[PDB]
This record gives structure tokens, sequence and C-alpha cells, in this order.
């Protein structure tokens, strides 16, 4: 007997008996069986003789973490703890199937990581691409197997070491789950980098039930080299982001960074706070990514978020390839409170709550976006920020509905003249959208709704001001190049009495058979001489399209009154019947509500 | 001394000393004390001699799990881990108080289960009833004690083994918490079954603070035998479901399955995604379940959910027994984006966003439902689905308010003719509800708002179209059997110019003293011969109820104009004063806005 | 050799070898290394000889918990478990930097507490102040260092022992995180006390990323001595409360308790349920607390909560000190369903959904509150509760917008006469707010919108009733002392036909140049004798301000008709042109819609 030698060997714990709480009905086990119920990096962080190695800036922990993942996977899975109170440095690339993804660690199905300590990237990675955790098992994703049931969670940290990108063409990621099913990241802080993304869920539609919750993403763009950034990229359905925090402090992030991109159906972005980013969320169906879950992005939800951004909050898109056409529909944007941060006009991408953006090539005639509801959001831009819109409508739009929002910025609807000429269908701006007054007196030469489109059909614009802004050129203007048909355009009279122009139709498009319109105008009239009931007629003949008009002015006169209400005549005059108590030709200038078919 | 024998016995770990991290200020303990801080199924999964047994398809793990729960309960509670990397099969029924509930495992207060591995049901259960985890301690719930402080959580799985029900009368459940206080399920996947429910919280109002969060429920209906299904049943107050995922793929689920039923006050269903179900949520006060928390369901919230369903999204109800009357009030439905999945017309229960349903016996005259707010939701049904409504209003309704929703389906308000004749009070349809155009041109013979009721009082219907649909018979129709009083009914003129019928009152109900109405109509008028101010009068005498009317048509004429505005006469003609520049009898057909008291 | 003595000593576990699962590639460790991966109170709950002490009502566990926290902190952090199945009593105050805060336990950075058992306060604390867990390290917070990365979580309980406050001037707290960065409380129940707060996040703006989630707060006010209570106090930015439950049962809580106060920018309160409280949430920028995060509270969100309260749901405020001015802006209140619980009129603070409150001194002329959006909420008060308002507007207001809410209570807008005289700008009440009928017939002598202000500018009140209430004195009244300018005030005619007074302007303020108004009135008219087109004129001369008016009454007559539409004359009469088929002086009383500039 050297029981003593056994006890001191690595098998010693397998010889020391244990029964839970001295319970005679419990299993008769050995200490090693109970200790085997859990597993940490420490169980693999050793030299070839089995001696534990201390982590630190001059130790590459990657091979030890991989060994731990590879082993737990072999037993059907479990959860490996990355211990608290230590920083574990990664200092070399992985090998095999993840090498094509500049992968550091390969994730494996059913193997969870409980990250309590800190994972840091060593300077080996400075100026290089990297993707810290990769779930593909093959360089070519199309030939990759899946990652299932893989969760990363804890109070720990992933720190990208502050290193800048070496070249704009490089990619960097934190967690690339691959073709991912029931995978998640919960509680982790991702910080201190220059990366493309922090987490990507799914791969071109392949994946399901992937989620990012209660995570923090802090200072993840730091250079002019970085081409682009979207902090969480959701590229599988039935997946989303909730209750996260996103913050950036570099100037470059104001111009290139987006918090989330939702690229597949039944995805969501909720209850998060964003600060310092260019963009809130892209909601898009890219044809080039339609392989796993179909050609439609539908059931897309952006809800109850708080954002301070420099560019656009939600960007809608869809596009085509030679062989696939992408479609976007059935979207809700609700409950968000968003502002454009303090900045000079035009110093960052054009500020907007909703942007209908062109494709990556800049095409504006490929999109099929419809059945979008934008409701119960607030938006605010400071008064100096000329380039701020409720919606920048820069590409073809097949429908978008606004109800009960509060927009307080320079423009309501905008698209630049002399740029794209979008085809617009089913734009619905309900009268319950409240138009703020922060930009009152700043709108010289500007149209509040600047309808710079090829055409508008089946649309509703119900303008309601809630304060005066006599600087604006018009509440709404259509250039002559914009066709307008089967539409309803109204300007409420409140706060408009002193406006020269309320609604402007540069091609007289309001005359159209199925155009329904009402807006204030000032009209000069003259009556016949007759005592008693007497007609008054407009001097100008521009009113052939008017079905009725009524007075918005008081009558200062005792001896006569103009008509309360007017119709038209074939020559384009208005006509109504007033009353001369005493006879005489009368001449008056009156403010009328002009109406056509309403 | 055989210290050696002691060390190798089950008491051995109780003789090996330990002090945390060699800290001289730490407790001097033994290894067994530290190991006793945690507990797993392995500590009870043993034969009568204490030898561990491996789980698997031919091992019934139920008695061992029960022993573990029973023991931990005896020490005031704790958390038992069901280890990862193993499947633990259940293969027999429990005994005692849960036997009346076809119970497998009895839950006990303060004893949590951390389910990391998989729990599977063995074929013993095929064609039989079962309720996997039961929190009652008595066959009769009325005599049951409570379950408190019992949480089930982890990354693990409950798999129901795919077995079909043996008979429609059978019940099956996953987690029946019983009379449950501060109990929860978090993170678990429930899959592969034919069950009635996955989780039930509470028992006829008894319970509090019970929640289902971040769970998945997948393929839990699979046969024509299954009578009914509601995945999470909330039958105690201050309780709810959030951030879950629900999916079904069988045809039968499209016809019988609901994701959630909320049956008591201060309950919620939020931030979840549903696919493949008949129904989203029932929100109901069943008198037969009013014992623990009173006769009122109030503070009911369904918010920010994503759903593809085949029948109805939210179903409202209340009913009575011989001795109790149930009441439903103070409900909010908001932020939801819901569609009816691709299906033939009438191939599944009638598609609806809100259904006011009859009781289980089919009675429509027992309900007391009021103070419901439906706001900021989207709803869409494909164009072929005739049986799609914003609201199917099939039983008595004491109030429901719609504001700022987007409904894009066949009907807005519907109830079938020749079925129930509901009594309707306080139905409020605000003008900010946007009516979509997906079903344009499909509505031959149909009324968009088909008011097939006994009576309507204290209601508001403000119809606003946003595109043309000249196929419809009318925007809104009241049959002569429907009384209408103290109500406001308006049809906006936009997109209505070519409609023969806009609003239709088959019993001339718009004449009522306290009916306030406006809608377009085409009216033929004829004038007197007189040069100058001249009256025009309607040919028909159907307008005794009209307080004013105004022109919606242009005047093609030079030599005269009809009145811009009209009143009536006792004989039912309209009359207004136009103008003849030259004399002559005039005859015109004009589109007017008819108004009564507005 | 006494290997035996080594094995039985506290170093024994450090001599027993272990290799994970017998894996030859795993680290060769000792049992003590694996046991050192975790830590509990048991590792410090010992006498000076190292013998474990059992917790209980006669053991003060404070020094042992502190030793554990102090030690784990020294190794860079980790998580200490407070074991399940035991109650751990605290029975003395802490010492050092927390003594000035009546502190019991000092929290330390990176040291988490996993509270599974129960923490109770011993009677030592009866009638005394206490703050159970404190994160400051100094008596003076301005000289305190920070607390970082400190999370408290588990299924456990903090029980305050039921003790009443000894004096109103005392303070009590559960968790005072101090100057707190990335700190949280998750899952804990706080119960059975008389305290000021349960959790405070941050200190006068210092802090970030602090959160309270899935916690319960039960019966935390119990005496008339308690001065005030706010259950969670958020005093750092990028921080909030979600998915919590709050309940009180004492009468005193109905009068003094608030669930949440949000005091810094980018903070949120969501998805929670409140019962038995006076107040939901204060949303305020207190100048006296502006040191760490600036003088502005902006991006404040209160969303998707369920509440039964006795006073006010959301209270807005801002104030000044000698040297700082606080500002409140960019607030959203949405998706909440709130009611005033059953109580007598005036038996608790005045019931309101939104209150614009004076400062703590009662000043109403210091506030700078603007860009608030209140949308898609429900509110209900029982019919007897006279003191219930959608908004009690008691201090200066620079803007608040209401869209698509359902308010069912006594008043819509209220402020008491003979109290404060607020200056109001940019109050926007959209026509999509639905006014309920619960208080119909209770409003004798009352104005639904009682505009008891110094002045109103740039505001919109669009009144729409949905049932009759002929008890009210007026839908909206402005006293002569209230100036009114650049505003839009409309009363829809539905349900108003029998009202003597609809809108009332006691100083004839509707005459103002930039006041835009429309409301029903009854007007007596008389015509001239003339056969044919004939003028009708109002008897009264009160209509100099009317731009147009139109009939809301039918014409019972055959031989004549009054004008459909009217304008005015300089003498203040209305005039229109009707028609006498037969001649004669006519005299009629008609209901008109009076309009000014709309």
């Amino acid at each position: 007997d050297q029981f003593r030698a056994i006890i001191e060997s690595p098998e010693g714990a397998g010889h020391v008996g244990y029964q839970y709480r001295r319970n005679t009905g419990s299993t008769m086990r050995m200490v090693s069986d109970v200790l085997d119920e859990r597993v940490s990096l420490w169980d693999f962080h050793c030299d070839p003789s089995g001696n534990v190695i201390q982590p630190g800036p001059n130790v590459d922990s990657r091979q030890y973490l991989q060994a731990a993942i590879d082993y737990v996977s072999s037993n059907g899975g479990g959860t490996i703890t990355i211990p608290a109170g230590y920083t574990w440095y990664l200092g070399s690339y992985g090998v095999g199937g993840i090498a094509g993804h500049s992968g550091i660690i390969q994730l494996r199905s059913n193997v969870n990581l409980n990250i309590e300590g800190r994972i840091h990237l060593s300077p080996f990675f400075d100026l290089k691409p990297f993707q810290v955790f990769v779930g593909f098992d093959n360089g070519d994703p199309a030939s990759s197997g899946n990652l299932e049931n893989c969760h990363i969670y804890g109070h720990g940290v992933v720190d990208f070491g502050g290193y800048e990108f070496g070249a704009s063409s490089q990619l960097r990621n934190g967690v690339a789950f691959g073709r991912s099913y029931n995978c998640s990241v919960t509680g982790i802080t991702f910080q201190n980098g220059d990366v493309t993304w922090a987490i990507t869920l799914g791969w071109n539609g392949y994946g399901s039930n992937c989620y990012v919750r209660k995570c923090r993403f802090i200072n993840l763009v730091n250079s002019s080299v970085n081409a682009d950034h979207s902090t969480v990229y959701v590229n599988c359905p039935y997946s989303g982001v909730e209750s996260c925090y996103f913050s950036m402090s570099s100037s470059f992030a104001r111009n290139i960074a987006c918090s989330v991109q939702l690229h597949q159906h039944d995805t969501f972005y909720r209850g998060s706070t964003v600060n310092g980013y260019c963009r809130g969320a892209y909601v898009v169906m890219h044809a080039a990514e339609a392989a796993g879950a179909g050609s439609y992005a539908y059931n897309m939800q952006v809800e109850n978020n708080i954002a301070v951004i420099y560019g656009q909050f939600v960007i809608l898109g869809s596009d085509v390839t030679a062989t696939v056409s992408g479609h976007l529909n059935d979207v809700i944007v609700s409950g968000n409170i968003v502002s454009i941060g303090e900045r000079a006009a035009f110093s960052a991408p054009f500020g907007a709550f909703i942007d209908i953006g062109p494709d990556n090539s800049g095409a504006s005639n490929v999109q099929d976006i419809q059945r979008v509801l934008v409701t119960g959001n607030s938006f605010y831009a400071p008064a100096n920020i000329t380039d701020s819109a409720a919606i920048t409508l820069r590409a073809n739009l097949n429908g978008c509905t606004f109800i009960a929002n509060n927009f307080d910025c320079r423009y309501m609807v905008y698209n630049a003249p002399g740029t794209t000429s979008p085809v617009v269908q089913n734009l619905v701006w309900d009268k319950s959208n409240v138009i703020g007054g922060t930009h009152a007196n700043q709108r010289a030469g500007q149209n509040l709704f600047d309808m710079q489109f090829a055409s508008v059909v089946n649309s509703t614009i119900e303008v309601q001001l809630s304060c005066e802004d006599l600087s604006m050129f018009s509440c709404i203007l259509f250039p002559a190049s914009c066709q307008l048909s089967y539409s309803k355009i109204t300007v409420d009279s409140a706060w408009t009495k002193s406006m020269s122009n309320t609604a402007v139709f540069e091609g007289n498009q309001q005359a159209g058979a199925n155009v329904y319109v009402s807006y204030p105008a000032t009209v000069n009239l003259t009556s016949y001489n007759t005592q008693g009931a007497v007609p008054f007629f407009s001097t100008d003949t521009n009113y052939a399209w008017v079905t009725s008009a009524y007075s918005l002015s008081i009558n200062e006169n005792l001896d006569f009154s103009p008509p309360a209400t007017y119709t038209n005549k074939a020559n384009g005059q208005l006509v109504g019947v007033g009353y001369n108590e005493i006879g005489g030709v009368r001449s008056v200038s009156v403010r009328l509500m002009l109406q056509r078919q309403v």
C-alpha cells in the first residue's frame, strides 16, 4: 500500500468517498465525481506536464480554451467558466475550419461559456483581422455545419485591445455564431476596439432563436481606417436584440456606425439605449443573403429604444441579384425616443428618423418596401441642423404609414432635388402626427414636406401645424416633375393665416380627377352693384379645380357681407352669393379654405 | 487506525480539511462541507446499495428526482441541477397528492430545478395523460396547500416524446405549478408533444408573481385527437409571460392552438414571437375560475408581440355561473405586429385581430367587457382571405376603443348575419386607424364595416380610406334590425367619389335625434328660372334628416353656379341658393357631403 | 510522516490530487484548487478559532459577510453566495466610510453577491436609520471613490424586519450603490419594512449602466412616521428599472409612496406592475443633483407599465439652485395602463395621469419642462373620484404633447383656481385622445378642460366626446385672467347638441388675432320680409370674431329655409342668405358651428 501515493496522485480525489450531507439515501460517490460536475479554464490551462500556467499578458490562452471547448463537446456539452479575477489573453489564430474566418476560438454545439473574468486580445492582433469566437466549422459557410445550443453569458468582459484596423478591407468580429440555432449572448461587455461587428447571429438566413440581451458595447470604432460598423448583425430569423446598451465616443463612429442590422424575418430590436452612433438600425432584405430563410424580410420590430445618433435612426432597404429579389414588408417602428446629437448642419450623414435608402450600389429603382407602420415615436433635432427629416425618402417606396408620432426637426418628408426620383405609393401621413416648433424661423427657402419625387399615388398627407413658422416657403410642395394621383393632401388652417404659400403644386397637379385637397389661400373678390342678395367673383381665374371654398376671415363691414361659401365657374373664377344691405360694387381680399372633393 | 478505511468510505470527504484559498481568517472546514453547498440529480440517482445508475432510455429517473426534491425541501430549500450532457427519462407516474393530476414529479416550495440536460418522456406515457411537474399537494386543488418560491431554469429541455393523446378527454401539461406564489420558468425549451398546455400558473385565481420568460415552446400539438391547446395558462394575478418563442408546424395547431391565456387581473403577455398557431391570447374572466382573486379581470396587457396566426390574435370574453358573474375591463393591446398566414379563405377559424367571443356554451348575452384600448398595432391578412377582420364582434360588448392602428384585411368591423345579435355600447373607432388596401377589388357584395348587431349606442365610427376600393358594396352598413342611437358615424370623402354607396342605413337610422353622421352622396337638383340669386332643390325627398350639405363637385358651367351649401325643407328636399348669370331652369347632378348635426 | 495529520488539517485538500474527468490532457490539480473556484459566506462565518458558526436570530452575521467581501475584493473580485436554506441576520452597523451612511455592509467593486437565502435585520435596528448595503467608501459622497461591476442577484430575500422608523428625519435604504458604474440588482425580493428607498443607483449624476430587473418590492412603508418613499431611485444616467413588481398594503403608502424616481438622462422605467402606491414615477431634473451628468434630464422613458395608484402616475419637475438651473426635455410616456384605486374623493393626493408639479418649496415659476410625448396610454378613475385628471398642470410648462391616449376620469386638463397661475406653452391635445364616459352625469359645476392658468400660447386643444355628459358646465373654459394667443381650440359637435355651454372664454379671448377656434352654439335669427333669396341676421351682437358658421339643425319648415352658412358683420351680428318661398319675416333658433379662422 501506498494509499498515500494514490491520494497524492491526480486520481486521489477518485478515492476519497462522499455522500451528500451524510444522507444514507444518497449516492455513494467520490470527491472527484462531484468536482467533475463543473469545469473551468483552469482544468485545461496547463503545460504538457500538467502544471497549471498563470494567465497574463505574456501567456497565449487560446490553445487551452480550445482544448476545454473541444473536450466538453465530446461529452455532449456543458458550461465552461472563464474565471473571475483574471485576465485571459488571446495571442494567436485558431486552426482548421475557422482559419478562413480569421477565427481565434471555435465554438461547439452545447458548449456554453460562462465568462466571469476578462478576455483580452494581445498585440499579435494589432493591425490584423480577427473574429474572436467563430461557430462555423468550415472556411466556406455554405459547407459549414451548424452551431446549436451555445450560450455566452456572465459579468465578464471581451476587450479588443484598442487596436486599429490595418486596412479598410479587413473584417473584425467578437462573436460570429455561424449557422446558429438557439445561441445567445447575455450580460457581456464588449469594449475597446475598432471592429466591423461585435456579434453576428446566423449566416444568410440559416439559424434560428438567437438573441443578444443585457449586453454592453462600448467604444468599438476608433479609426478612419474602419470601413463600416454594425454592432449586432441579425442574419437569422426568430432572433433579436433586447435591453442592450451601445455607446461610441469617436468622431468616426458618428459617420460609419450602426447599432443593429436586422436582415431576416421575425426579428426584433427592443428596449435598448444608443449613444454616439451614426445609425440606429438597418431593416433590410438583401437578395445576396436570402439563402436560408427566403426572399422576404417580414415581422421586423424596432420598439421602445432610446437613441442619440448623428445620422439616421431606422434605415429601410431591399434589393435584387441576378437571380433573387428581396422584399421588405410587415415592419413596426414604435415607442422609440430618438434625437440627433449636437452637431453642425451637414457634418454627418443626413439626419432622419426613417430613411428609405438606395441599395449599396446606389440604385433607387429596385426596392420593394411596404406595409410599414411608424407609430408613437418621438424625434428631435436641434434647430441648426438643416439636414434633419422625419423621413428621407430617397428610393422607391411601396408603402409606409405614420400615425401618432411627434417629429420635431427641419423637414417632415424630404428628398434632395436633382438626385434620385423615387416612385412613391401608399405614403400615409395621418393628421395625428404632431409637428414641433424647434425649427420655427429657420426654414427660409424650404418646404416642410418637400415632395421631390417622380410620382406619388395612393398617398395621404394631412399637415397640421402646432405653432407658426412664417419662414418656410410652403407647408408642402410638389414640383411639376412629380405626378400626383389618387391622393389626399390637406393643410389645416391653424397657424397658417399669414403664410403666402401653404400648399404648392408647381404643375397644377391638384386638378387631377382623383386628387382630394384642401388648403388656405388669399383671394381677391369683386361683387356686382345690386342691392340685396349679390354675387361676388374672384378676380383671378386659377380656381377651375375648386369644388367649394369657405371664409377664414372676419367681415369688417356693416353695409354688406361677402359669401360665407363659394363654388366655381368654368372660367376658373370662384363665385358665391353675399348680401348688399346698400347697393354698390364691393371689392374684398379674403382668406379662404380652398377645397377639392373634400 | 484505518484512517484509510475512513478516507475511502462515504464519510471520507468529511475528514479531509479545507480552508478557502489558504486564508488563515477563513473557516476551517472539510471537503464534504463545500461539496454539500451544491446538489445534483447524481446525488440521488442510485440503487439501494448507493451505486450510481446511468440514465437512459431504459432507466426510469422519476423516483430519484423525487427523492432529491423531497430531501432538499426538508432542509428549507435550494437548487437541484439536472446535469448537462445527459438525457434523463421519466417512465412511471408519481404517487400521493399528484396522482389525481396524472402527475410525474411533485414540486416543493423553495426547491428550484436548474435543468441543464434533457428530460424526456418514455413510451410508458404514449396515449396516456400526464403532467410532468405538479405543484399541488392534493388530488383536489381546493384542498391543496401552496407552492412557493419554486423556479425552473436553465438551458435544458423538456421533451414530450412525440406521443399523441389517446383520447380527446385527456389532459397533458409540462409544468402545473398549482396554487403558486413566486414561481417561474426561465430559459427552458419545451418540445415534441401533443399536450393541452406547456405551463399553467396558479389555480382559479390562487397564486401571485408567477412568470414565464425566455422559454421556447416548439411543436406541442401533433394530432386530430388533441381537443384544445393553450401553451401558457396564467391563472393567478400579478403574473405573466415575456420574451418567449412559440412555434407549431402541424395542421391541427392552426385550428386549435393558442399561445397564451390570461385569466386573472394584473397579467401580461409581452415581447414574444408566435408562429403556426390558431390564436395569440385569450383575455377572459371565467366565472368558474374566480375563487382566489375575485370576479374581475382588470389590468390585462398584450404588448409588443410578433405573430403569424391562422385564426384570431386576441380573444376577449367573460361569463357567469349560477352564483358568480365575471367581468373584463381595463385591457390594453398595443405594439403588436400580427398577420394571418397564407391559407385558403374559411380553412381555419375566422381571422381577426380582436374577437369578442361567445362563452364556451356559445352564449352572447352574458359578457361584461369594457374599457379596452387597442392602439398602435399592425394587422395584415393576404388578399384572398375573405374571413379576416380587425374585429369580429360576436357577443355583447360594453366598450372597446381603437386608436392609431393599421388594419389591412377584408373587414374592419364584422359579425355574421343570421348568427348572434350583439348589444354594442361604446365602440370607438378613431379616425387615426389606417385602413389598408391589400383587399381592394376583392369586396364585391361586402360591407367594410358590417354592423350586424341588435343595437349600437354611444359609439364612434370614423371611416377614412387611404386608397380606392370600388368593389365594396358600402363603407358601412347598418341593417334595419340594428338600432342606432347616441352615436357618431362619418365617412371621409377621400377615395369615395365614384362609390354608389358610402354609408347605408337600411332602417333610416341616421334620422335619429342623437345620431351625428356625415357621408358623400350623389344628388340631382333642379333650379327655378329666375335670373340672379336662385334656389336649387333636390328632386328626391329623402333628406329630412340632413342639417347641412356642401358640394364635392366642380361646376363645369359659365352661365350659372349651383349652391356651394344646402340645408333642408320639411318635405325632405335639400335647398340652397345658387346664382343664374342668365336665367333658365337648371338641372345638375352633384356629389355632396351630407351632414347631420356635424 | 503524518500524511494523516496533513490530510486532516486545513491544508488537507491541497494534498489530494485531481484531474478533471480523468482526462490525461487536463491540469493536475488538488481538490482545494477546484473548491477555491467558488466562495460562500460559510468560508468566513466562523469564530476566531476557525469553527463555523450557525446563523440565526441571535447571531450577528455582519462581520463575517464583510470579511468575505473584503477578501474577494483583494483578489480582483468574484461572486459570494449567501446560501439557500438559511436566514442570515444583520445586527450591528458597519465601520469606516459607510458609517456616515448608517451603513451595514460595504460593497466593493467586482464583488458580486448571489443571495439565495434570506438576509434579515435584527431588532438592534428597530426605530433606527440603516442602509443595508452601501457602495460609497467615504462619509461624504463628494469624496467617495466609485463602485464598479457589482451585481446582487438570486432568488433570495432582503427582509427589513417590519420595524417602523423612529423619527421622520431618519433615512433607510436596502441597496445604496453610491457612485455606481455597471452595477445591478436582479431577482431579489425586498420586503417587510418602513424605508425611504429599497435601491438607489448612482449619486447626483455620478454613475452609469445601473439596473434593477425582475425584483419584487413588497410592503416597504408601514408607519405614519415615514416622511417619504420612492422604491427605486435612479440617480445616474444610462440606467433603469424593468420587469419589477411593486406592492404596498398600508394606508400610509397611498399617501407618500412612489415606485420609481428617474433623476438623470437616458433612464427608463418599463414593463413593471405597481399596486397600492401613491405615485408611479417622478421624472425630474433637480438642480441640487446635477453634478455628475449635467443640468439636463433628457431621454426619459416610462413605458408599458401596469399600475393601480392613489395619487399621480407620472410627475414631471425641474428646478434651480443659486448656481444651477435644471431642465427636463425629451420624455416619452407610452403603453401604460393605470387606474386610481377605489377611494373616496380627496382622500389621497389628487389623482392624475400626468402631474406638472411645483418644486419641493412649492415654486411654480422655475420649471423648464418641454418636448414630452404622452401616447397610447390608458387611464381610468372610478366615477366618485372628483380629484382625477388626465393632467394636473400646476406649474409652468414649456411643452407637453398628448396623442392617442384613452383618458377616463373626471377632468382632462385641470389646475385649481385660486392656487398657482402657470404659464403654459406648447400644450398639444390631439383629437385622437379618447375621452371616456365613466364620469358622465357627475360633472355639475365642472369644466372638463379647466384652463386655470396665467396664460396659454402655442397650444392645441381638440375636444372630442364619445358620449353625452350634460352635467358638465362646459367642455372647456378659460377664465378672464388667462391670456390665450396663437392657439387652436376646437369642440367637435358629436354629443354636444343639448349643451348650453361648449367652449367658454370668460374674457372673450377667442377674439384674438391668432386664435383659431370652432364650437357649437345656439343662435336666434330673424329674416327680412322679402320673397326669394333673403337675409337672416342674428339677434345678438356677440359674433364679431366669427369668420364663418354653419347649421347643425334641421329645418322643420316648408315655406322657407334659413342659410346653411353664415358670415359676420362689423356690429357683431351673423348674416347669411336663406330663401323665402313665400314672403314673411322669419324667426328661428338654430344650432350652429361657430368658426374662427378654421
